[PDB]
């Protein structure tokens, strides 16, 4: 029995795990619940704090997925199967991870929480990417994730129903956030200085904990990667979710809410599964069935509403995107596109390929985006329209929600960063012609390159301890430079005025002034201003 | 006859002229100014198509200029050189249909290739007098015979009640119709060849040359075309019949004719001169700017469907055209109408003046259009920078009124078998009286082609001397041949015909040629692609 793997908790006693780091080794504590699992009647509810256990709980290996759709678009390629569960699913999934330094650290130090994304309907706190011992034995953090409920189980709402209510997978991070607040201090973590991050789902998760009044005591800083609170996917409105669900209902034979939600509860979870794409509105990519809803209670309001009055006063933010947001999805439904080839595409397919990407756009919109993206010079191009299209997903879906949103918080007393990501992981296998796809960063910040194993390059490994240190940086002072260092160049907060962000890169830090300024205007206040008027 | 010059005696159908040797700086150039080409369109006639002038009995005078067509007179600007260049320089009359001619001295002895210039003053005023359509530079140093003419402009020249047999519009152009008809019956008694006949003419005169393409019976009186800063399609060039008609009577009311045509028309002819023109100003149906009160009406005669349809579905396959814009097309206009801009200040303006500019400057554009146009040309990085705000205001009105309508006209010309080519003029005068903030505006192209700073008097520059004798090469070798290039010479760098695969255009400055790609590409998808379908759904 090693003392620096037992840890005492509210709930009782843990037993963690020391694992091998390549400077040295980490404690983990590993699949630690902290919910009552969500099953049978609890299915589709809020999440009830977990009933205190005897002995020692073996907190050495990860628990169970939350129950989601498997990816079946190129089976057995590493590609897709990185973000495909790597435990069995199960509802009984409300169990996080904690990795801190080995010994244990002297002194509170500051937590970082992860919180993966996955379009809401997918991901898992276990994946290899998320490991935290990278930054736990590096840079002495103390890295929190947590598994939440994901699709129907998380996101399924009859609004206004007991039952069925909305936004439970947020209510199981804010939950998880909760435990942090009242337990890391155990491990050596400072409640008083506690960071979420995450990306693409899990960015616009940290978001609508920013938008919710419950979570802002949980918490002192964000990071949002390449996902947004506001924008296209991220949300719904009650009418729509109530509109889906009762449709999925009616697609698994279940004829009063309280009536339709207990035959819901019912149905085994692939049934589910297996109707949750059949509700969406439109043929679309970038599109999720069952997210976050505006419910009036955990979202107040619409993001929009509450990004534009919000007060973002003693609040630090780093938000960014990477190179080629767009290129992931297209391979998801827009023809043409595969990773098998070059994706080199008609006019004809590009049209076609703009309703698809921006499928909430009416024909007079859509042909704004098609001329607004067609090269004149070479209209007909076939390189420039598969790059066009790319960057009609990207823009609509992320970079431009990003752009938003960083300028309401700066406007609105924020302190915010901002990056752009530019380096193609050397070991990507993915074809050129996408990029940097959508996750591609988040190997690096969490120091995978650091495993000489993974067979990264040198420069990518030192590249990948650079971005450990900007994100637990700002981690400790809401501010990603380094503070001991002089020569830089400096990493300037980005503000309304001077737009100002940064490339993140093999090179040193470049600065740079507006993120797609002239497009996202285009997107931000043209598009919405032809809506309205339509 | 027999005590003067031999060498200055011709006849015409009309009868004999004398014309007047002038000095021209590397010799004397043969001129015959102020012959006349119609009856004079006066009385009962104004309003009218032209008739050809009755022949004369005796030697007519061609040694002097001829009445200017009565006219508006710009008086923004008292003693400015800048604005009064392009004032009448002889007496206003209604009675002003005449033509000029330049030829070399002595008269050429084989059939030269001949230049007709066109006049510009969007449609209100102008004359072929102005010292800078001086053609005595072609004449003597390229051998061009020049001829340029006089039309009736204003309420005179384009007041039309649609479908009336008085006022049935469209007259301005049948004066020009009118002189080209003269020239080739007479052209070759000044050695000129009715075979080889180039249309020239900017801004107003350009979109003239554009509608002889467009009509056809002039089509058979020339053989290719110049259009510079101007074009028949675009959103100031011509009026529906309907617009037309509510303007004539609008303007008919204001001077005490108020509505039968005939008797409206005939009220109209009791009015002075000059009272059509006091009034002129008042029928535009906006407040705006780059906008003319009477213009050529799409009568179903002369233009038998509008200029876009025209160009759309016209066959230009025995057609060379040469077009071209100035780097600056819009900054002219702002100081005529938008608050803020002014010829004595760096017409630094807020995004407020900017917003309340784009309604001027696209006056027939709805609010969600405008919002459009703004968000277009607003520097996201910059939104308030006056100097961005001023110079983005500059390029609306210059995109929107000819930069746009021109690479339109240049593509829709070549993907329908014309042999086109396209150039941008980049060079601002040393002497220009405009301040630099206007860059190289609409109009100041005109002097060098027509090569003016070859007069040492003039006080250009050397380089602008040889730059300007550039210009009259690419011209009358494009007059000769349908090509602006020289055969002889080679790198010397070419000028390739603009094409809609490959756009390709060239910039006319004191450098070599240097080709370039695309006419504002993107932004033109946005007047001439997307503007349209946002009017066609809304
Ligand atoms: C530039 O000028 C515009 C027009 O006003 C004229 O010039 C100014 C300076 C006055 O003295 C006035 O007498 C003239 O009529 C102004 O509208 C504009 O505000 C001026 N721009 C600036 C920033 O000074
Ligand atoms: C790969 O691209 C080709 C053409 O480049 C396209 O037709 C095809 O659908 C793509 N994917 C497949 C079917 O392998
Ligand atoms: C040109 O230059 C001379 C000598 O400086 C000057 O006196 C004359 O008035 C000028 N003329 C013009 C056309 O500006
Ligand atoms: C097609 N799915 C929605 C299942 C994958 C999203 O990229
Ligand atoms: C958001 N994920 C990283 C889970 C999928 C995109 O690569
Ligand atoms: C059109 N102008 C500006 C030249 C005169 C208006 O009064
Ligand atoms: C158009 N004109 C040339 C006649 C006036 C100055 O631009």
């Amino acid at each position: 029995e090693d003392p620096q793997l037992l840890v005492r908790v509210r709930g009782g006693q843990l037993r963690g795990i020391r694992l091998k780091a390549p400077g040295g080794p980490v404690s983990a504590f590993l699949g630690i619940p902290f919910a009552e699992p969500p099953v049978g009647s609890r299915r589709f509810m809020p999440p009830e704090p977990k009933r205190p256990w005897s002995g020692v709980l073996d907190a050495t290996t990860f628990q169970n997925v939350c129950y989601q759709y498997v990816d079946t678009l190129y089976p057995g390629f590493e590609g897709t199967e990185m973000w495909n569960p790597n435990r069995e699913l199960s509802e009984d999934c409300l169990y996080l991870n904690v990795w801190t330094p080995y010994p244990r650290p002297a002194s509170p130090t500051p937590v970082l929480i992860w919180i993966y994304g996955g379009g809401f309907y997918s991901g898992a706190a276990s994946l290899d990417v998320y490991d935290g011992r990278f930054l736990a034995q590096v840079e002495g953090a103390v890295l929190v994730s947590m598994n939440y409920r994901v699709g129907t189980f998380g996101f399924l709402a009859l609004p206004g129903s007991r039952e069925a209510p909305g936004n439970v997978g947020l209510l199981d991070q804010r939950l998880a956030l909760q435990w942090v607040q009242e337990n890391i201090a155990a491990f050596g973590g400072d409640p008083m200085s506690v960071t979420l991050f995450g990306e693409s789902a899990g960015a616009a998760s940290v978001g609508m904990h920013i938008l919710s009044l419950p979570s802002r005591s949980l918490f002192h800083r964000a990071v949002l990667q390449s996902g947004t609170p506001n924008g296209p996917w991220a949300t719904v409105s009650a009418g729509e979710a109530r509109r889906r669900a009762t449709l999925l209902a009616r697609l698994v034979g279940c004829p009063n809410d309280t009536e339709l939600i207990a035959c819901l509860r019912t149905r085994p979870a692939q049934d589910l599964v297996d109707h949750e794409w059949h509700v969406l509105p439109q043929e679309s990519i970038f599109r999720f069935s069952f997210v976050p809803v505006v419910d009036g209670d955990f979202l107040s309001d619409t993001p929009e509403a509450l990004i534009n009055t919000g007060d973002f006063q003693d609040l630090q933010v780093l938000v960014g995107v990477v190179k080629d947001e767009g290129s992931y999805f297209l391979v998801y439904g827009v023809p043409g596109f595969s990773k098998d080839n070059e994706s080199l595409i008609s006019r004809a397919q590009f049209l076609a390929g703009v309703r698809i990407g921006v499928p909430q756009a009416s024909d007079l919109a859509a042909e704004a985006v098609v001329l607004h993206y067609t090269d004149w010079l070479h209209p007909e191009d076939p390189t420039h329209l598969r790059d066009a299209m790319s960057a009609v997903v990207g823009d609509h879906n992320v970079v431009c929600p990003v752009a938003q949103l960083a300028g309401r918080l700066a406007a609105q007393g924020a302190r915010v960063y901002a990056y752009i990501f530019e380096h193609r992981a050397s070991t990507l296998t993915w074809p050129l012609w996408m990029g940097v796809p959508h996750g591609y960063e988040i190997e690096f910040i969490f120091g995978l390159p650091l495993d000489p194993s993974l067979n990264y390059t040198t420069e990518e490994r030192i590249f990948a301890q650079r971005l450990m240190k900007y994100w637990t940086n700002f981690a400790r002072t809401g501010d990603p430079n380094d503070p001991r260092d002089s020569k830089s160049p400096q990493w300037p907060p980005y503000t309304t005025a001077a737009q100002q962000y940064v490339s993140l890169n093999l090179k040193p830090l470049e600065v740079r002034r507006g993120l797609r300024a002239q497009t996202c205007a285009f997107w931000n206040r043209f598009l919405p201003k032809l809506l309205s008027a339509t």
